[PDB]
């Protein structure tokens, strides 16, 4: 493929014990972006599940939104730094 390779499986596994499948992301005719239904999108990039370009391609966003949603779901627990959420600011880039 050139350029658009999504590439990772076809289901993912979250933290919180959920399954993420490439048939539970969103809608794309979605406009009114509920927090889970962001989470359920950066959740499928972090994991593997898609590629961010490919977020931003199907539902139509700008990657400073899409910073914003990363921000707002896995980053937005900057309350205490969990020895585990290391891990989400190695991954994530620029919180």
């Amino acid at each position: 493929m050139y350029l658009k390779r999504v590439d990772g499986p076809r289901q993912v596994t979250l933290p919180d014990g959920t399954v993420l499948s490439r048939a539970d992301l969103p809608p794309l005719d979605t406009r009114r972006w509920v927090a889970s239904r962001k989470a359920a999108v950066v959740k499928a990039v972090i994991h593997g599940l898609i590629t961010e370009r490919e977020a931003l391609d199907r539902y139509s966003l700008s990657e400073e939104e899409f910073a914003l949603w990363r921000s707002a779901v896995a980053a937005h627990g900057e309350k205490a730094l969990k020895v585990t959420m290391i891990q989400k600011y190695r991954q994530l880039h620029h919180h």
